[PDB]
């Protein structure tokens, strides 16, 4: 069995993929049945490549191995892709009393509260977290906080 | 904020990269600020490429989304990467008892233990599992089940 070059820089990209932690270039020697000296000049001419063309992969050797990273430049896109996941879609219940907010504005959690005929401080909440509505003012009458859909909600939503 | 094709395709790599579970155009593209159909291309133009050259890395999508897979035919290698892991190296002790075997062949674990000044059955455990050694016959003064190093000894050691 033997692997051309083409071929051992395949096999290695398969192996690089599937680890969750630096591998050892005698690691992937071993695994592949290559000599070491051979391994570790292809992964050093697969790092010289990636970073040839600016790839978003950057393949780096540390103590612990080599191993295949984020470059650099890219961390921002990789910081927003993950953190779009921390916040799920709003439930229909939650879009429900946000409307509720948006066509009547200045409204108190009461008149939320009975127009949905149920408790809503959950999504009250989750809406104000998320600054979709916040605090606009109180009621004279009853000095409860009032609601107003923010400008981030015009957004979201469409237009302005 | 606009990234051309090459750009695009940099800032993708980057994010098929840190993901443990497939990830949706729709969330690569708010991720990168993009119209979905245009990623939803570019992936694919990538998938294109890199089965084109029969990468090790295969670009494919599920119905969770799009993440990077293993090709198919480099299986095998990716099974032989992890599994020398499964077993970590000999200790000196392993080592130290193995030798006593290698030196007086057949020879019962009591002249091993003896000659070792301890207990040895963790060692002749892994090293009998490890097929470094085996059972060969037994003592006929004694009726002790006598070891020896086995061919695979002969072999990850260095020549026969």
């Amino acid at each position: 069995a033997e692997l051309d070059a083409d071929e051992l820089k395949r096999v290695l990209e398969a192996l690089l993929l599937v680890i969750d932690t630096p591998v050892t270039a005698d690691a992937l020697a071993a695994a592949t049945e290559q000599p070491v000296y051979r391994v570790a000049a292809k992964l050093q001419l697969m790092a010289d490549e990636l970073t040839g063309r600016d790839s978003g992969i950057d393949l780096r050797h540390t103590s612990e191995g080599w191993r295949m990273y984020t470059r650099a430049r890219f961390a921002p896109y990789v910081e927003k892709l993950l953190l779009d996941g921390a916040r799920t879609k709003l439930t229909r219940a939650a879009l429900e009393t946000l409307a509720v907010v948006a066509y009547r504005q200045p409204v108190t959690r009461a008149r939320v509260s009975a127009v949905r005929g149920v408790n809503v401080d959950a999504v009250m909440r989750t809406l104000l977290a998320r600054g979709l509505i916040t605090e606009v003012g109180t009621d004279a009458d009853t000095g409860a906080v009032t609601f107003a859909t923010t400008e981030l909600f015009l957004e979201r939503l469409g237009l302005t």
